[PDB]
């Protein structure tokens, strides 16, 4: 049994998902235990890189572990989708054309070294036992530790484009953009964009608002410290159709509150292989239809619906935080404190305005 620090980076696709999946792959090996996972780090490539590290225990030999990693790199399907490197193994020093441990660039890459030292604050490079790596890390300079984590409970950030959020000024439409930014900085792992509050809205106009914002998102891809997973919040079948046709590459999930056309909707999610949610307003009958039309069960969440993995939407809802003249600075606090409790529980996804 040896301890290895595995470095995991990615700047392509669903970034945090690729990282979670490489970790899942390793944990699933009968001869590997996962000891600890580092924080998530952002560095610049062209899209932003997402890097972390994991400390494992394993009876694998370095070269055999090298073999496993290339395998995993091909499973996740490797702008690199996934890059896996043996960063270190205790005080092990190994030089072979095949591999070097510690990794030759460990001490040149802050996105490698920072997570390592986070996992092993007392670690010294065995080739250079006198090198205080804290000093080196700082010399390497640039590195953003994100508030997004590899926790079990992912936080979905609400981005409403409807009339509720309207404060546009003479020459600026910046509020929803500012809102996306705040959410991403405060650690939302996911973003749920919906364009309806009120007076009904057409398919064409619902589509227009969603499209303009996704195109805006895409134009910002290399400017985001973290590229969140994207959930599309609409109950209209034709909206899904058009939005998925244009933007399926950057969408992770469809979140539909009202069921009509559930048949054609599943047929659409299946073609696109996307996550689906089930809200109230039994879940079984729906599940079966979805399951029927070709929707893999794991790709589907349920929501009980204040108004199979578990999504809960409870943000700024009075009925569930104890009802409602209360200000936003108070509504969030009941959410934020109740969020902090669902995380503790198993909760897979929580939908919130503030993290
Ligand atoms: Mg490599």
């Amino acid at each position: 049994m040896v301890q290895y620090i595995i470095g995991i980076g990615t700047n392509s696709g669903f970034t945090i998902e690729n990282i979670h999946l490489a970790i899942t792959a390793l944990e699933s090996q009968q001869n590997i235990r996962i000891i600890r996972k580092a924080s998530l780090y952002s560095s610049k490539a062209d899209i932003r890189f997402l890097n972390t590290a994991v400390k494992i225990s394993s009876s694998l030999k370095p070269d055999e572990l090298l073999v496993l990693l290339k395998d995993i790199e091909l499973k996740i399907g490797r702008p690199r989708v996934i890059d896996l490197d043996i960063l270190a193994a205790e005080d092990l020093i190994l030089e072979t054309d095949k591999l070097t441990i510690p990794h030759k660039e460990l001490i040149n890459r802050s996105f490698a070294l920072a997570p390592l030292l986070e996992l092993s604050k007392g670690w010294h490079h065995p080739k250079y036992v006198e090198w205080d790596l804290n000093i080196r890390l700082k010399e390497l300079g640039e590195i953003v530790k994100l508030k997004q984590t590899l926790a079990n409970t992912i936080r979905m950030g609400i981005v409403n484009l409807s009339n509720q959020s309207f404060s546009d000024g003479n020459f600026d439409d910046n509020q929803r953009k500012l809102n996306l930014d705040e959410l991403i900085q405060s650690g939302a792992e996911i973003i749920d964009i919906g364009a309806e509050s009120a007076k009904p809205i057409s398919i064409e106009e619902e589509f227009n608002k969603l499209n303009e914002f996704l195109e805006y998102f895409k134009s910002q891809l290399a400017n985001l410290i973290y590229k969140p997973l994207v959930s599309i919040d609409t109950r209209k079948l034709e909206v899904m159709q058009k939005i998925l046709a244009k933007h399926h590459d950057i969408i992770w999930m469809i979140n539909d509150v009202e069921c009509n056309n559930i048949e054609q909707k599943a047929q659409l999610i299946a073609k696109y292989n996307k996550k689906y949610v089930i809200i109230h307003n039994y879940i079984e009958q729906k599940k079966q239809i979805l399951l029927k039309h070709g929707i893999a069960q794991q790709n589907i969440y349920f929501d009980i619906g204040f108004g199979l993995k578990a999504l809960v939407g409870h943000s700024r809802k009075p009925s569930v935080l104890g009802l409602k003249d209360s200000n936003l600075a108070t509504l969030d606090r009941a959410t934020r404190e109740l969020s902090r409790k669902l995380e503790k529980l198993d909760i897979d996804i929580i939908r919130v305005h503030k993290i």
